[PDB]
């Protein structure tokens, strides 16, 4: 629906995002569009510091506002991390922080790049008459020449969109349970499983478009945040807007609404327990667009799909429920392999692994089998 801002084609992603801002913001667009060149040449922080505080009043519709969040969030990452070898900035100039925070509070997101910026809104179709394929798609922004940002962000999105195809089946699952349509429920659960099975196959493209050295040594620097970060132990002064510095976490697929919503749908209690894994995924919901955050708590309001299947003594239903759980297990298992190639191996030339393995365990132990 439109009350939750879920598109029938791309789900939680922003459909056909805006590429251009009103000419009044050209001084933003130029820095954002040339971050690689400007960083390399020691001129990024300069060009930022020479900016005039612009007003967000000319950002009239949602898409224009989302684009500027992406522009300003990428500038902020560039400004704070600089060249990504340690010369850090801990105060962000008012000429940029003030419009950023005002545009942020209006869209109900923290003033920091989030998944919904750099994946869900950081894309375009090359030719609009051709479909959503990697070859028909590009990102809007990058940080460095060679950072594989187009590969990482686009493959992330294409997996999102693949998994997104199961979202339209959630209403039928809940109506089938309510009106006791056993065979309809079963068909719906297998269609959802089928969708999470394609999402895995899409994920395979990551290897052609991302390389480990670039992800580990470049891209991950610019996706990092300032929450529990020793390089900014107290957070980031948003000059002109907040007195004391604030801590906000970096971009994460933990901020994706598709995967969190299938854990909810299936009663995989990712956000229960009180433990570190659950608390993290709960926190990451505040880094989501408000309608998407609301979608998820609305799913939790609904009768448990798991408890209904469990109580029914129906092997066919249980195999279908498990076909969905299994697909998440498979997805998460593949992801652990990818995390070995792109983080763990390069780093030899963690709390990460324990977090992912706890989420994957909770998923596997949800199987009925
Ligand atoms: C080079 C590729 C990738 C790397 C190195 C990577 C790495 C990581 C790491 C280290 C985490 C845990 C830390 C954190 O949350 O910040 C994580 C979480 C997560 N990643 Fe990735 N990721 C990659 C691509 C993807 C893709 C393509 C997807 C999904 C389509 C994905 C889905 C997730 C999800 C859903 C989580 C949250 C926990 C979970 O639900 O299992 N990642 N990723
Ligand atoms: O683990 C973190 C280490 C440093 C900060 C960024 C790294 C993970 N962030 C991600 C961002 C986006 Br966008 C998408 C993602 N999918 N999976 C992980 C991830």
């Amino acid at each position: 629906s439109k009350e939750y801002h879920i598109d029938e084609e791309v789900g939680f992603a922003l459909p056909n995002p805006q590429e251009n801002l009103p000419d009044f913001y050209n001084d933003w667009m130029f820095i954002a569009k040339h971050l690689p060149d400007l960083i390399e040449s020691g001129q990024l922080r300069e060009r930022v510091e020479k900016l005039n505080m612009l007003s967000i009043d000319h950002l009239t519709d949602h898409k224009s506002q989302r684009l500027a969040r992406l522009v300003l969030g990428c500038i902020t990452m560039a400004y704070v991390w600089g060249k990504g070898h340690g010369d850090v900035r801990k105060v962000l100039p008012r000429n940029i922080a003030v419009p950023y925070c005002q545009l942020s509070k209006k869209l109900e997101l923290p003033p920091i790049l989030v998944y919904a910026d750099c994946v869900l809104a950081n894309w375009k179709k090359k030719d609009p008459n051709k479909p959503l394929t990697y070859e028909n798609m590009d990102v809007l922004f990058s940080f460095r020449d060679g950072d594989c940002s187009k590969g990482f962000f686009l493959v992330s999105l294409l997996v999102e969109i693949a998994a997104a195809s199961a979202i339209k089946v959630i209403p039928t699952v809940f109506k089938a349970m309510q009106m006791q349509e056993r065979d309809t429920l079963l068909k719906a659960l297998l269609e959802i499983a089928s969708c999470l099975e394609k999402a895995l196959q899409v994920f395979h493209q990551i290897h052609d478009h991302v390389n480990p050295k670039a992800f580990f040594s470049v891209l991950r620097i610019y996706l990092s945040g300032w929450k529990g970060n020793p390089q900014l132990s107290d957070g980031l002064v948003y000059e002109g807007f907040w007195e004391d510095p604030k801590e906000f976490a970096g971009g994460s697929a933990g901020q994706s609404s598709v995967f969190q919503c299938f854990d909810v749908l299936l009663g995989i209690q990712q956000t229960a327990g009180g433990g570190h894994a659950a608390q993290f995924l709960q926190d990451m919901r505040r880094y989501m667009p408000p309608a998407h955050r609301n979608f998820l708590c609305s799913l939790e309001s609904n009768p448990s799909v798991r408890e209904f299947v469990l109580s029914k003594g129906d092997a066919g239903l249980r195999e279908a429920y498990d076909a969905c759980v299994k697909a998440l297990v498979s997805l998460r298992s593949y992801h652990l392999q990818i995390v070995t190639k792109y983080i763990l191996i390069p780093a030899s030339q963690t709390d990460l692994m324990n977090f992912l393995k706890t989420v994957r365990s909770t998923t596997e132990k949800s199987l009925l089998k």
